[PDB]
């Protein structure tokens, strides 16, 4: 109708249509760019960023312990006994801790001088936590003293010098902003799972988790490393072989350890990591591993006549069904996909991991006929049963 | 030995250990944050960023056509007939096009005034393309004239006014930097696949692709939209039902269209989108869809006695085996995971999509017993065959 008609022509698209966000404004306006979502997944990312920085001190050899506490007030506190965040004035004229807390693309991980091998690389993590917290407190033990700083809705207060101490390290306590997050209710089992991974990947490290909100205490320390991680993955799954396969390899700027064992189950349990970061969606290290494994198993099965010349090749899916594996890459110059680091991008890590897996898995299969035969049996007998059922579909 | 021993104690960790990168320096130093990798996946991301901006003009209703050309020199040229990038001086004192090409977190998509619904939201895309190109040229048709700008290793030259024209729009041509990328060899089929998706999702839009490097020409225009996308997905897969299921729903700040059809094959072919962006790793819209579908099929199968009361429930995997589906969400305030936008994060979109799918799929199953029975048969007979084979494993 005439009455319904409105003056609703679109606004002019000009220079003033283009807005520039300040750094921390960009985190608050577009948190998904940095943490994926403002749901449970993104809330936990705040813990990951702070714990990753403590783990980076451990990987450098300075930290031996990470203490994580979820306080009754919903704040998270992460303590390490590493070198401490510098508090001396930065060239920019603020305390160095204020630089990292308030500036994007600021940090000590843009070269290999401070951390040779680190999960950190963007200079963003702790600034995101500050941006998306109503409050952040830091206690740094350095240069013979305690140092205290706080951030009030991301804005620094005045650095305060405390008492004398010979200890060094960093404590970060943050209050996730309820105006950003749909929930601030951390999941203890989610946090325990990730801290357990970090301990399995760093067999010298101890991590302690305490939840004071009204199991509330775990200690994570696994001197048996990736082999014990696979034992843990297979604990509910019934191993179909007595051995855990474990090997490593080294190239210019990169190393890999792989542990793996097949079970009686129908799930793929392949966990991939770079510099302790959980690359949930995989990437070049997982692709190299998968390529090698499918090649070695098919070559072995055909050589040993376990696969008929007629029979189609075993697929990656056929082979990885019932596989538990951990792939841990150490890389001087990681390429991660985004701040959530879901994938390793390094093109050179694909051929490196593929090469080491090809060599080590070919050797293992050749040297272990009884176990190799059971694994090939599993992969075949499954594929064969799946096809016979599919052909009986009416 | 004594001779092997070196003065290799680590450098002091102080204020000068902390470096701040300029914006485009951060893209060149850490391209993975923005494009995932410097391999083939990241190279193609440069095309995606430029084409997404043209698609955003089409979604706003200003552009009708996107022309993509891969030149013999390895440059990519993207033309749209939208409003043009503003060239007038920005408040910051440079031409507005220079602001978007040189500054991170700068753009017209931080509110809904310029673009109501856009894949763009970070103000980063075109600055990444510039940062990772040795050269970028822009031709803007606006205000009665052609305007020309170039960027030389990301640095703007002087904006030049050209001839008169009543036309409006934007052409971007960029030369991917071979010092950043392991390969600059674009894959025609990779580009064709993505442009085809954009056309299926925007049934009024025409996209043309030309490859002049020494099939070299495609036109993408699909007035049949998501229904014709599903027809295309199932073309090699043998539909097991005569219908394509197609429905939509609307809520405050969001809409969804879903088209789906089951086939005789053993693959899941579910493609999910938000504001035309391909959310390859899914997210809240895919989770809502999956939850609804598993609920509706199990409820239907039990109500109709197609599943014995004894029988275990059909799993999501059982149900989605042989499923072709397209989920297209339109959202005023998208939350994407990272600049590669692999996942939709919006918590409210999960319950929205789940609600619409629950209502529309329950209705479709009830109204279409012959097709519903065949789909349940497929899901059961498969699961049943898979289990019988697994139990015959020795
Ligand atoms: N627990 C810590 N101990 C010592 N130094 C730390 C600690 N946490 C942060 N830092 C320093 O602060 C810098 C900034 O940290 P952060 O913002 O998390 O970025 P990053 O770790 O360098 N990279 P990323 O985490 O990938 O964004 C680090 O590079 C260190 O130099
Ligand atoms: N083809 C185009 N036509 C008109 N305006 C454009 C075009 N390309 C870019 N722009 C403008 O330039 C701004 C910056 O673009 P870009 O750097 O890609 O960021 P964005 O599209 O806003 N967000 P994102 O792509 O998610 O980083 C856009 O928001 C528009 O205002
Ligand atoms: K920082
Ligand atoms: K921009
Ligand atoms: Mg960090
Ligand atoms: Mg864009
Ligand atoms: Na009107
Ligand atoms: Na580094
Ligand atoms: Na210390
Ligand atoms: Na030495
Ligand atoms: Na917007
Ligand atoms: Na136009």
């Amino acid at each position: 109708s005439m009455a319904a008609q409105k003056n609703n022509a679109p606004k002019e698209y000009g220079a003033d249509s283009i807005t520039i966000l300040e750094g921390l404004e960009a985190v608050r306006k577009r948190p998904g760019m940095y943490i994926g979502s403002t749901g449970e997944r993104g809330l936990h990312h705040l813990i990951w960023e702070v714990v990753d920085n403590a783990v980076d001190e451990a990987m450098a050899g300075f930290a031996t312990r990470v203490d994580v506490k979820i306080h009754a007030d919903g704040s998270v506190e992460v303590r390490d006994d590493g070198r401490g965040i510098p508090v001396e004035m930065h060239a920019t004229g603020m305390p160095t801790i204020d630089v990292v807390m308030t500036q994007l693309h600021a940090g000590g991980k843009f070269d290999g001088e401070t951390y040779a091998v680190s999960g950190g690389l963007h200079g963003v993590g702790v600034s995101v936590v500050n941006a998306l917290s109503t409050r952040l407190e830091a206690t740094v033990l350095r240069d013979g003293y305690e140092w205290f700083q706080y951030y009030d809705r991301s804005v620094p207060g005045k650095l305060k010098q405390g008492g004398e101490t010979k200890e060094t390290g960093t404590t970060i306590r943050f209050w996730a902003d309820p105006e950003i997050f749909e929930t601030t209710d951390y999941n203890f089992e989610t946090v325990a799972r990730r801290l357990q991974e970090m301990a399995f990947l760093n067999k010298g490290l101890t991590i302690e988790l305490t939840d004071e909100r009204v199991v509330k205490h775990r200690v994570f320390h696994y001197p048996g490393g990736l082999v014990d991680y696979v034992k843990h993955i297979n604990r509910t799954k019934t191993p179909i072989q007595q051995s855990i396969i474990d090997f490593d390899g080294k190239g210019p700027g990169h190393e890999v350890e792989i542990a793996m064992q097949w079970n009686a189950g129908y799930s793929e349990s392949v966990h991939t990591f770079a510099n302790t970061i959980n690359t949930h969606e995989g990437g070049t290290h997982e692709e190299g591993f998968r390529a090698a494994l499918t090649s070695v198993v098919n070559r072995y099965a055909k050589d040993k006549k376990l696969l008929k010349d007629k029979d189609p090749n075993l697929t990656g899916d056929d082979i990885r069904e019932g596989l538990a594996a951990v792939i841990s890459v150490k890389v001087a110059e990681p390429q991660f996909e985004g701040q959530t680091k879901t994938k390793l991008g390094n093109t050179e890590v694909k051929s490196f991991v593929q090469k080491i897996c090809n060599e080590q898995l070919q050797h293992w299969f050749e040297a272990n006929p009884a176990e190799a035969k059971t694994v090939v049996n599993k992969a075949v007998s499954s594929a064969q049963a799946r096809i016979a059922a599919r052909k009986a579909r009416e």
